[PDB]
């Protein structure tokens, strides 16, 4: 056949992405793939985004909310079990992202909701409060293939959506794509009790309709590594800090705090998750260890656990300022989460 339908029973955002990443390559050029999946408590960012800048990476860590960098573009979005994800995969030149959008759109109309796409990749319903966003999307192409993945806000926690997508005021000069903040709502406010299964059928039946074929859905299990080319390597890298966080565009961070022993200001040049340069500005009466720290951060990870390593390594050479340095390491680690 020409079609392929995949349903994920895994909620690991890293897992499902690794599946697409393995389906996207393994896919025969003549094939047309639909992928239906969900994710439990995650903030998903695009390839060219800065996690610390686009979402509350600190709040997520406190609350065990995973961060995932999708291979496609777009902005930062929050995933929750009331958030349905789809992914249409075709080959060029047959591939068109408007086709997929219409399939989803037709499917929505089959359910009794009347929405239309807008912007670059939104999907907005007309409500009493006006226009509300119930979906977004992002795309990925190569020389011969294509992939249009998107969401659908069925019954996500809108509170946690706002809470994690509202980052701590940080002082950042960052390259990359920034998110386009829109007003959102849940479809359950429109079709009370709409579930993930009900939606999947619509998107599936609309997919089967526009193509005229049918196929039995292939189910993926979480308790088993799917039989895919280099999945084990894919799922491993996709899950790494070096990808989700490291593959952020080059940026800079300005830090400041007024301690009782003086004020300290830090400038961080970060690239591939690594501090390429640290500069200290202080009015402390014993600035020698701080000017020394500035050098010791040459190449250090932009992460709270490695900064504290370098600080507890500094205490050895400068034992007199043990008190002052521990306050410093405590603050420095909390500003980079
Ligand atoms: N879950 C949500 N759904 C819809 N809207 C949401 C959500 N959370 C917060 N929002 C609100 O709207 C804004 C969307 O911002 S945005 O338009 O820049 N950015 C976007 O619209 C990007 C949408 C990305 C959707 C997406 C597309 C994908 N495409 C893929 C394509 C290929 C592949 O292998 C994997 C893929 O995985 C994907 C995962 C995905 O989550 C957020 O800032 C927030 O105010």
């Amino acid at each position: 056949s020409t079609l392929r339908l995949l349903i994920s029973d895994s909620y690991d955002p890293w897992f499902n992405l690794a599946v697409a990443e393995c389906i996207f390559r393994q896919m025969p050029a003549t094939q047309r793939v639909l992928f239906l999946w969900r994710n439990a408590d995650t903030v998903v960012i695009g390839r060219a985004q800065n996690p610390w800048k686009e979402c509350n990476t600190r709040r997520m860590e406190e609350d065990n909310v995973r961060l995932a960098r999708r291979s496609s573009g777009g902005g930062a979005v929050f995933h929750d079990l009331g958030n349905t994800c789809f992914t249409f995969m075709a080959g060029k030149p047959e591939y068109d992202k408007t086709i997929s959008t219409s399939i989803v759109l037709n499917a929505l109309n089959a359910l009794g909701v009347s929405a239309e796409a807008s912007g670059r990749n939104d999907l907005v319903v007309k409500t009493v409060e006006g226009d509300r966003k119930v979906s977004g999307s992002a795309y990925r192409e190569t020389k011969d293939r294509g992939a249009h993945g998107g969401t659908l806000l069925l019954n996500a926690d809108l509170s946690r959506l706002a809470n994690y997508l509202n980052p701590d005021k940080k002082k950042l000069a960052a390259k990359g794509i920034t998110s386009v903040r829109s007003r959102v709502t849940n479809l359950t406010e429109l079709l009370p009790g709409i579930t993930h299964e009900q939606v999947c059928e619509a998107i599936t039946e609309a997919f089967f309709a526009h193509y005229g074929e049918r196929v039995e859905a292939e189910i993926i299990s979480p308790n088993k590594t799917p039989d895919l080319p280099n999945f084990a390597e894919t799922f491993a890298r996709q899950s790494s800090w070096e990808w989700n966080f490291g593959q952020a565009p080059a940026f800079s961070h300005l830090l400041d705090e007024r301690f009782t022993w003086g004020g300290v200001e830090l400038h961080f040049d970060v690239e591939k998750g690594h501090i390429t340069r640290a500069q200290v500005f202080t009015d402390s009466l014993n600035p020698a260890p701080l000017e020394a720290l500035a050098g010791r951060l040459q190449g250090c990870l932009y992460r709270a656990d490695m900064l504290q390593q370098e600080c507890e390594a500094l205490l050895v050479d400068f034992p007199e300022q043990e008190k002052e340095l521990r306050e410093l390491s405590a603050w420095m680690a909390g500003a980079v989460r």
